[PDB]
């Protein structure tokens, strides 16, 4: 009873080759699953993280590259617009010609950047203010500084959108960085070299005097505007309750509870919010509702602003954009990078330019790409076995809901309501195809010139933030997909409750309906109850069947949720990580996607068990002294075959919300009793610890 079919013999051959059979599955499941894998590949010098799962997506491009590359004579008006931006990105020579030239034009719209020009209190401090400097950022430009506006839906009432405030991103990848001590330095080091270096192009571009001193102590007053920034911001921690974070006031009490002074204003939050909202010709009422996700960081930003010149704020606010323009101009200015992407990312070279490109039209043009994507590459009928096996899952999890202890009835009542209701997204929009008037309307805004890039990505800016602007007195669309198709990824949406699953992620390893099913559940099966299970993780269980963040939850099955995970804040906390310098994962940070994990782990097992009931045992694989529910784990693991470079762990345990691979695999596992099952493990085994936690 060997199956000895061709898509066996593919997916037997790939098991096989991941695998380190030398090493016990009971002692450590990762290296067993993985140990082939581990010794035969080694990190490109263009990857921060690589295995398995960035391969399907390196994969992916190759197959965006195919579809963008070439005009065809059919092309409806959408796609040769992708196409034609996909040209003007991936000719280099056009772009080096034009040296700088497409950023110094923009400088003036933006107030200027203070090191890289003379007499700037002159020319531009007069009409300066904070006010105005930092809206036309945020409304022309997308780029949101000092202090983060924007219209999102509303968390209370998940029709309606409104317009939010809360604390800016910052230049380094979390406000740990700005330490910059023991291994943060070299980051620190690289971040203000490089405002150093691209001060310096600009001014040599724009025949200007070149002091360095003067350089370096203007850069260093940024850093050290920023770091107090930092400093200011909450962490994530503190972050996490978004009952706690929903601070819904009017920018009357925003202007009474929250003043600032810069540059000896003070601040005008009916002005700023103006000079906003002006710009898709909306009017604001000092009396209009606006969220407020930060009110600790406005409060302690007034002492710190006051401290600081126009011109301090400006060379921060401006390095801030100009940061990101810099790879999207010539080489000397994309060479400026180059330290602080190493030290960020471990990398020593870009992606081949063709792949980036491919990326950035898929990223601004997702239904157009999407729609060649498919045509290319998904099968069609993916879609109505993905669609069952949602269903499955789904039930399993609501029958689930009668074996947890730790929940009274009233509470498993609404927990089934919201599972009723989730609404799932499979494969891709039809519209995309279907629907040509559609599609090209979408992007009627957008013309885009072959021979300039740079204008063009400062249009999609122009036109992303214009769009999103424009959405506050509208409804939310309850058509629209969170997700493009041409996405190796999966998503749920707390305010939509819904559950995407792009056509990307629908491929081997994760599914076909072609692997066993044993492959399928603890692939796709385990990704699905992954997505259900965030409607009801430390965040998404706030929200309800509608999106509505709103309290359906008693008082003991509130304090009895929080008691099950802290089961496993404690247990990812305590793996520490070779590659991140020996660290501790952040068991706070990741909690909600551990406990996606390790409920969708048991949801998957469980609609496989079932499968297995109704349907029979299926025929073994070729070449693997395995069986099946021995190689759903199998399977489940070698998703996460890979590895991460040092100085992108330092990154990715700081601001991946994920736990690292190798300890998703190890985590989840730990807590299966099935896996230990499966595999004989003795008791208190490394991968079979007595204390498991469970929540779903
Ligand atoms: C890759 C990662 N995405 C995920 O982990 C899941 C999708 C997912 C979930 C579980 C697995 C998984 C597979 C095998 C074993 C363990 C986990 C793989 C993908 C999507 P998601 O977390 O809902 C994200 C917020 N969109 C990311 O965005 O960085
Ligand atoms: C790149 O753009 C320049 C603009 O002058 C053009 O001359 C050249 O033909 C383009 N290259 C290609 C191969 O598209
Ligand atoms: C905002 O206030 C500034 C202060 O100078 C003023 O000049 C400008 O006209 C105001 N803009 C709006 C949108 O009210
Ligand atoms: C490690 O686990 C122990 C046992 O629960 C716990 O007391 C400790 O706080 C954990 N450490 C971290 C950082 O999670
Ligand atoms: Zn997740």
């Amino acid at each position: 009873g060997i199956c000895k079919s061709s898509d066996c013999i593919k997916s037997a051959a790939r098991l096989i080759q991941n695998m380190d059979a030398t090493t016990e599955p009971c002692t450590d499941f990762f290296k067993y699953a993985c140990g082939g894998w581990l010794k035969r590949n080694v990190i490109p010098e263009t990857s921060s993280r690589y295995g398995n799962f960035d391969i399907l997506r390196d994969e992916l491009e190759v197959v965006l590259k195919d579809v963008l590359q070439e005009p065809k004579t059919e092309d409806i008006v959408a796609v040769q617009k992708a196409k034609a931006l996909y040209r003007s990105c991936i000719n280099e020579s056009a772009i080096d010609s034009r040296g700088g030239e497409p950023l110094l034009k923009l400088l003036p719209d933006i107030y200027g950047w203070p090191v890289a020009t003379e007499n700037w209190e002159q020319k531009y401090g007069a009409s300066w203010t904070a006010e105005k400097a930092i809206a036309q950022l945020n409304s022309k430009y997308g780029k949101k500084v000092l202090i983060n506006l924007f219209v999102g839906t509303d968390d209370k009432n998940s029709v309606n959108h409104v317009i939010h405030i809360d604390q800016p991103r910052l230049g380094l990848p979390s406000r740990d960085y700005y330490e910059c001590t023991g291994i943060y330095k070299e980051a620190c080091t690289a971040y203000v070299d490089f405002m150093i270096s691209v001060a310096r192009l600009i001014r040599q571009e724009e025949r200007l005097p070149i002091d360095e001193n003067q350089l370096a102590l203007e850069m260093n007053k940024v850093m050290e505007l920023e770091k107090e920034i930092a400093n200011a911001t909450a962490k994530p921690e503190d972050r996490n309750d978004p009952m706690l974070l929903y601070n819904k006031m009017t920018l009357a009490q925003i202007q009474n509870n929250f003043s600032l002074e810069i540059n000896g204003k003070p601040f005008s939050w009916l002005n700023f919010t103006n000079e906003i909202m002006s710009t898709v010709n909306i009017s604001i009422t000092n009396e209009e509702d606006v969220v407020v996700y930060a009110p600790e960081y406005l409060t302690k930003l007034k002492p710190i602003l006051t401290k600081y010149s126009a011109r301090d704020l400006q060379n921060l606010m401006s390095w801030r954009f100009i940061m990101d323009l810099v790879s999207s101009l010539s080489r000397t200015y994309k060479e400026s990078r180059n330290a602080f992407r190493k030290a960020l990312y471990g990398t020593t070279s870009e992606t081949a330019t063709w792949r980036r490109c491919a990326n950035y039209v898929n990223g601004n043009m997702e239904n157009a790409v999407g729609r060649l994507y498919v045509e290319a590459a998904f099968a069609g009928e993916s879609k109505h076995v993905v669609e069952d096996l949602i269903a499955q899952i789904r039930e399993v999890f609501i029958q689930t809901l009668d074996d947890l202890t730790w929940m009274d009835a009233e509470t498993k009542k609404r927990a089934e309501e919201k599972a009723l209701a989730i609404k799932e997204r499979i494969g891709y929009p039809d519209d995309i195809v279907s629907n040509d008037n559609k599609l090209n309307n979408e992007y009627l805004e957008l013309n885009y010139k072959e021979d300039e890039y740079f204008e063009n990505i400062i249009q999609n800016l122009k036109f992303s933030q214009s769009k999103q602007l424009k959405k506050l007195r509208e409804k939310v669309d309850k058509d629209e997909w969170i997700s493009g198709a041409a996405v190796v990824n999966a998503f749920y949406s707390s305010g939509r409750n819904q559950i995407v699953f792009p056509a990307g992620i629908l491929q081997p390893p994760f599914f076909s309906a072609q692997q066993s099913n044993s492959l399928n559940y603890g692939g796709i099966g385990m990704v699905i109850g992954h997505e259900i299970t965030h409607g009801f993780d430390d965040n998404g269980r706030n929200f309800n069947k509608d999106g509505d963040l709103v309290d359906w939850w008693t008082q003991q099955s509130a304090s009895n949720f929080k008691e099950q995970s802290q089961c496993m804040v404690y247990q990812y906390g305590n793996f520490s990580w070779d590659l991140a310098g020996g660290q501790h994962l952040n068991g706070i940070n990741t909690l909600g996607e551990n406990i996606a994990d390790n409920g969708g782990l048991g949801q998957a097992y469980r609609a496989y068990q079932n499968y297995i009931k109704k349907n029979g045992e299926e025929k073994l694989l070729p070449g693997l002294d395995l069986n099946h529910k021995q190689l759903f784990f199998l399977n489940f693991a070698q998703v996460w075959c890979g590895t991460y470079r040092p100085e992108y762990a330092v990154n990715s345990i700081k601001t991946d919300v994920h736990s690292p691979g190798n300890f998703r695999i190890i985590g989840t596992l730990q807590n299966s009793a099935e896996f230990s099952e499966a595999f004989h493990c003795r008791k208190n085994s490394y991968m079979n610890p007595e204390k498991k936690c469970r929540v779903w």
